[PDB]
């Protein structure tokens, strides 16, 4: 039955309350109302919590979105495909204490969708509650690396929960708001769109560009050429170039996902409803939807898409672009003048000089 919440939020269920004051917590304590360093590896950390499950292996090889990353600390974060993922999970382990009424399942998934709503134009996503506090580590092997080949990745999400082509490219949405600390080892965030602070079709227009050189080293593994590649780390600057994953070029070339890669670019609203749905669904692997609570209420209504048109970053043009979808013509988009680089800001409010909450804990990277 219903009640009102202390901030005024209806709800279907009273339980879904005790969510408005973690809320607040992290956006006070590590979000800080910014889509930034710390909302995009909360996002990610949704992304390696809730994958590792298996429908062929069974159960005992993970059990999905269920805190699993935050109650192990010590195992799945130290496997080499989340080398990283120990910032997002040291910075959530204290509010499993302060708050004892949500599980960790619930509390990685309620922190994804409070950071989404950080990003301008991210969509309000769904927010079911009642994950079981407890739950055992994964195997390793269950988390997509970006030198997979585009078989192996439908396969992966496919084993997981059934996920489409459609909806494995709709998730990849969230590369508009990434960036890579671990796959250069002489970089840091580097960015995967040129608005790594704004949830827009920006990724999928830039990897459609052809590459011509790298932000770094030219051989990382799982990295390939870059469009925009430069940026002021040569001179100390922390607005690293440009970098683009092997596996987002592939999705965005392979003939069973190139149409949903292009079908994105200048569609706003299409992309952040797709995302939504597609990662309604990854937050609920492991679970029966019955066994849930509906809490959506209690998600932030999140910033607006921002004004500005989907366009070509200064120095690109419609004549770089590699296309390979024939269902659909590329739009026709404006492009931003200048007649070198646009520097990607390290920081959402242009500068490099921001930095991020990281609370000490036991999780550790290389
Ligand atoms: C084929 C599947 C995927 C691959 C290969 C992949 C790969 C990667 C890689 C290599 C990074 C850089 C990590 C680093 O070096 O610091 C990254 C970052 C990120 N990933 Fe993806 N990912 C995939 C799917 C997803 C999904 C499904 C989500 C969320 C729904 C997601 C969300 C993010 C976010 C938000 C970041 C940025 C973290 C940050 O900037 O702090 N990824 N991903
Ligand atoms: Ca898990
Ligand atoms: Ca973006």
């Amino acid at each position: 039955p219903t009640a009102v919440c202390s901030d005024g939020t209806r709800v279907s269920n009273a339980v879904c309350c005790d969510f408005v004051s973690l809320g607040q917590d992290l956006q006070s304590m590590v979000l800080q109302g910014d889509c930034g360093e710390d909302a995009h590896e909360i996002i990610r950390l949704t992304f390696h919590d809730a994958v590792a499950i298996s429908r062929k292996l069974g159960p005992s090889a993970g059990g999905g979105a269920d805190g699993s990353m935050l109650l192990f600390p010590l195992v799945e974060p130290e496997f080499a495909a989340s080398n990283g993922i120990d910032d997002s999970v040291n910075n959530l382990i204290p509010f499993l204490s302060l708050h004892p009424t949500i599980s960790a399942g619930d509390l990685v998934q309620f922190a994804g969708a409070v950071a989404l709503s950080n990003c301008p134009g991210a969509p309000r996503v769904q927010f079911l509650a009642g994950r079981p506090n407890h739950t055992i580590a994964a195997i390793d092997g269950l988390i997509p690396e970006p030198q997979d080949n585009v078989t192996s990745i439908l396969e992966r999400f496919d084993d997981a929960g059934g996920f489409t082509p459609f909806e494995v490219v709709s998730l990849l949405a969230s590369h508009t708001i990434a960036r890579a600390d671990k796959v250069d080892p002489t970089l840091d965030a580097a960015p995967f769109d040129t608005t790594p602070f704004t949830f827009d079709s920006q990724i999928f227009l830039e990897v459609l560009l052809k590459g011509v050189g790298f932000p770094g080293l030219d051989n990382n593994t799982g990295e390939v050429s870059s469009p925009l590649p430069l940026g002021d780390t040569s001179t100390g600057g922390k607005d690293t170039g440009l970098m683009r994953l092997q596996s987002d070029f592939a999705l965005a070339h392979d003939p069973r996902t190139a149409c949903f890669w292009q079908g994105f670019v200048d569609q706003q609203e299409f992309m952040s409803q797709s995302f939504a749905s597609a990662f309604a669904k990854l937050a609920v692997l492991g679970h029966n939807t019955d066994d849930l609570i509906d809490c959506s209420e209690v998600v932030p209504v999140p910033k607006p898409a921002v004004d500005k048109p989907t366009t070509f970053p200064a120095t690109t043009g419609p004549q770089d672009l590699e296309l390979s979808c024939l269902a659909e013509r590329f739009p026709t988009l404006s492009v931003d003048p200048g007649a070198q680089e646009t520097l990607i800001p390290h920081c959402s409010d242009g500068l490099e000089n921001c930095t991020s909450v990281q609370f000490s804990g036991p999780a550790t990277d290389s």
